[PDB]
């Protein structure tokens, strides 16, 4: 693979990806969820005492470049997920760019989400306003301060489980066998250390569902969480009822649903009608978007597996394509 080019895996029915990354000297390989939505580099360490035994920790008695450090470190997602545990420093390994000195978190403790999760920790690739610890340069920071890539940006494509999977991150460029057309570049607003764009509106067929919205772009989110009332207009085109945890029941036939349109920045961008299902189970189907008590919008997986995005830091701003296929 190209330099700055990482391997994607995806778990489950596009659930989530991963890619491997080389902590330590000589280092070890783990595998990552690449996040958006957070800036914090975490992983399971041998310090954990409630830790998965299928995760692979990381030993800092095994790495040669460890350099301790006094600070703790706790962290709280939206899922209700959680960890906390010890700071440290040593290199890090991306698609072979190797930045040296990043602040890492190794985990004393985390939920059990994460602990029957696939992955050994989150790369975070928010903006870094948001890391946990005030001071922490984020993985993007230093492949950018110690010359790593010559342009701020990461190009992401995920794959989908019905094509095989797949998925790839490039950090410094980005694959343009991976879409079609021209990209859209839209403007970032990163005020929430997120990356947040404005949507012009969303159409099912000739109805307009829904007016401009606010959203942001998380890799790190399966479902397309869109706020109360826009979710409702949504469910009410495809006919799908809610089962009250956020989520809807919907018909496992997508065959005759028409995609859900996003007009964002004058161009369109849409959710094909496989992607209206998440999962299958016992022949009930749980709808790719669900709703949440937020004025904003939740923009992840659903749609980042049906367009192909090129992340901005410097500006900050992102380009957006039509997946290929």
């Amino acid at each position: 693979a190209g330099v700055g080019t990482v391997p994607m895996t995806d778990y489950g029915n596009d659930i989530e990806y991963y890619g491997q990354v080389t902590i330590g000297t000589p280092g070890k390989k783990f595998n990552l969820d690449f996040d958006t939505g957070s800036s914090d580099l975490w992983i399971a360490s041998t310090l954990c005492t409630n830790c998965g035994s299928r995760q692979t920790k990381y030993d800092p008695n095994q790495s040669s470049t460890y350099q301790a450090d006094g600070r703790t470190w706790s962290i709280s997602y939206g899922d209700g997920s959680s960890a906390s545990g010890i700071l440290a420093k040593d290199n890090v390994n991306l698609g072979g760019l190797l930045i040296k000195g990043q602040t890492i978190e190794l985990a004393k403790r985390e939920a059990a989400s994460f602990a029957s999760g696939p992955n050994d920790g989150l790369l975070g690739l928010g903006f870094d306003t948001i890391t946990t610890v005030r001071g922490v340069k984020t993985p993007m920071d230093n492949l950018i301060s110690q010359g790593l890539i010559s342009r701020p940006i990461f190009g992401v494509y995920l794959g989908k489980a019905k094509n095989g999977g797949g998925g790839e991150y490039i950090f410094g460029g980005y694959d343009s066998t991976k879409f079609k057309g021209s990209l859209t570049t839209v403007p970032i607003d990163n005020s929430r250390g997120w990356w947040g764009i404005t949507v012009d509106r969303a159409t099912v067929g000739t109805s307009t569902v829904a007016s401009s919205f606010d959203g942001i772009l998380d890799t790190g989110t399966t479902l397309l969480i869109l706020p109360n009332n826009i979710a409702a207009s949504v469910a009410r085109a495809y006919g799908a009822s809610d089962n009250g945890d956020g989520t809807y029941t919907i018909s496992c036939d997508t065959s005759r649903f028409k995609p859900l349109v996003f007009s964002i920045n004058g161009a369109s961008f849409q959710v094909s009608p496989d992607s209206l299902v998440f999962e299958e189970f016992q022949g009930q189907c749980i709808a790719g978007f669900g709703y949440g008590n937020w004025d904003f919008a939740i923009i992840g997986d659903t749609f980042l597996k049906n367009n192909y995005v090129v992340f901005n830091q410097g500006v900050p701003e992102v380009q957006i394509a039509p997946v290929a296929e």
